């Protein structure tokens, strides 16, 4: 690769960063030494390292040591810890019993412990008993968040004395997984892989503390060969509630190299914004998270209510919801309210079977008629002549002439009430007759006949006549 490179001591200070104690403190170019804790009690200063390591390749760290001046019964603290995590280039581990390891999830390293801590704490698990006020350089199980030493590892070292700086070595091999260290004579073994696993990019971090009990604690001659981790960006493709939409994008490539994310186009769905980091830029040593936020695709449907009679619309229903859910509408009701006041349905494009809103929106009409009821009208004039004596007793039988019947056609606006009344129309004619007054053997009717009546009408009144006879 291109991310194969030697930090030498020259350019320490261009890969690793001082924090903490350590930012009070020049870099001497001189002697090629970077004081991590003074003489100071209570101290806490590190040097993270600007880039991730290729776990997959194989590093060699070499440098030199001071572990101080005081061993733990002179008042001497706390020791030099390498962190390795998964996490972030910036993040250092706990101080203490936790040697700079601890406290930190996924992280797993070596100490250098120049203070026996026989108490636990969250961030650390007691000491190995078997090196109680005795100094010692072990491997770190740091994954849980619990800085644990594996006793398996822990040797005794050389108590710090006169500010002497001591030969430390860090090799791994990338395929092996196996740390190797080295620090004056002592050696070290461990395979590292139940700790790396998936991940192949860890921060690097060389810590050191003090406490009440304190050491001057500081790094010279620091030549690191690695190869450099390459930077990630997630893309993630979401609803506005966070659900995932689309199956996420993981891509990883070389630091300051370009990256380029796409904007998915996903059914149902329209992007709205990309929170988080930009759609394209350059890959960066911490990876960068870009989420595509989309908006759930809303379909329209419209159901116009028309009366035809007025030509104007009634009602406009407007429905709205998301592409591919039921509007659960129907006509029906809307129609009855219509219909209930006297309306007659035409017409009803809408589904029975109810709508579902889509991408293209749906638009429906239903059309009504004011409803008229056809009522038939009837009237009859009649004539009735009556032949009586002078006692007003019965001559002869009623005339009832053959009536004169009128026939129309109503037509009622069930909704209005406006009736809209036909043609008076006559079925039996306009004209009454004329009727010749029965003669009796010896009377005289005073009318001998009734003349013919025309001219007929519908509401002309009934003609009622009376024919009297006197005696001879
Ligand atoms: O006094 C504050 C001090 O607390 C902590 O140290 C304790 C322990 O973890 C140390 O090993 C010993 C000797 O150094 O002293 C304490 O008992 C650390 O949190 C330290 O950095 C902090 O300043
Ligand atoms: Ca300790």
């Amino acid at each position: 690769t291109s991310r194969d490179i030697t930090v030498y001591p020259k350019d320490f200070l261009t890969y690793f960063q001082r924090n903490g104690s350590a930012a009070g403190f020049d870099y001497d170019l001189a002697t090629y030494t970077q004081t991590l804790t003074p003489n100071k009690a209570s101290q806490a200063g590190n040097v993270t390292l600007k880039t991730k390591v290729d776990m997959s390749q194989n590093f060699t760290f070499t440098g030199k040591i001071n572990l101080g001046d005081k061993a733990q019964n002179a008042g001497g603290a706390d020791g030099v810890g390498f962190l390795f995590h998964p996490g972030d280039t910036n993040v250092v581990g706990a101080p203490g019993g936790a040697a700079g390891i601890g406290g930190v999830n996924g992280a797993f390293g070596f100490k250098l412990d120049t203070y026996y801590n026989g108490v636990g704490e969250n961030s650390f698990t007691p000491d190995p008993s078997n090196f109680k006020g005795k100094p010692f350089g072990a491997f770190v199980d740091g994954l849980n968040g619990q800085a644990k030493t594996i006793a398996s590892s822990a040797q005794s070292i050389s108590e710090p004395s006169n500010n002497n700086f001591v030969d430390f070595t860090m090799s791994y091999n990338g395929a092996t997984k196996v740390m190797s260290v080295t620090y004056g004579g002592q050696t070290w073994t461990q395979d590292v892989s139940s700790f790396v696993g998936t991940n192949q990019a860890m921060s690097f971090s060389i810590a050191a503390s003090t406490g009440a009990f304190m050491n001057l604690q500081q790094l010279r001659n620091v030549n690191f060969t690695y190869t450099v981790a390459q930077g990630t960006v997630i893309a993630n493709y979401v609803d506005e509630q966070g659900n995932t939409i689309a199956q996420q994008e993981t891509t990883s490539g070389d630091i300051d190299t370009p990256y380029v994310t796409s904007q998915k186009t996903i059914p149902g769905y329209t992007f709205k914004a990309s929170n988080g980091a930009a759609t394209s830029g350059n890959y960066a040593a911490n990876d960068q998270t870009v989420n595509y936020v989309y908006t759930r695709n809303q379909g329209s449907i419209d159901v116009t209510y028309i009366d035809q009679t007025t030509g104007q619309t009634l009602s406009k229903k407007d429905l709205s919801g998301g592409t591919g859910d039921s509007s659960n509408y129907t006509t029906t009701d809307t129609i009855k309210s219509y219909t209930d006041a006297g309306y007659e349905l035409v017409s009803d494009n809408y589904p029975s079977g109810g709508t579902v809103f889509t991408d293209t929106a749906q638009h429906y009409v239903v059309n009504l008629k004011q409803k008229l009821v056809v009522s038939s009208e009837q009237k009859q004039v009649n004539e009735t002549i009556q032949y009586v004596y002078e006692d007003g007793s019965k001559a002869a039988d009623d005339y009832n002439a053959p009536p004169l019947n009128f026939t129309r056609s109503v037509t009622t606006n069930q909704v209005t009430g406006e009736k809209t009344y036909g043609d008076w129309q006559a079925q039996n004619g306009d004209s009454f007759g004329e009727v010749v007054s029965p003669t009796i053997k010896g009377e005289t009717a005073d009318q001998l006949k009734i003349d013919a009546i025309s001219g007929i009408t519908a509401n002309s009144a009934d003609i009622q006549k009376k024919v009297v006879y006197k005696r001879n």
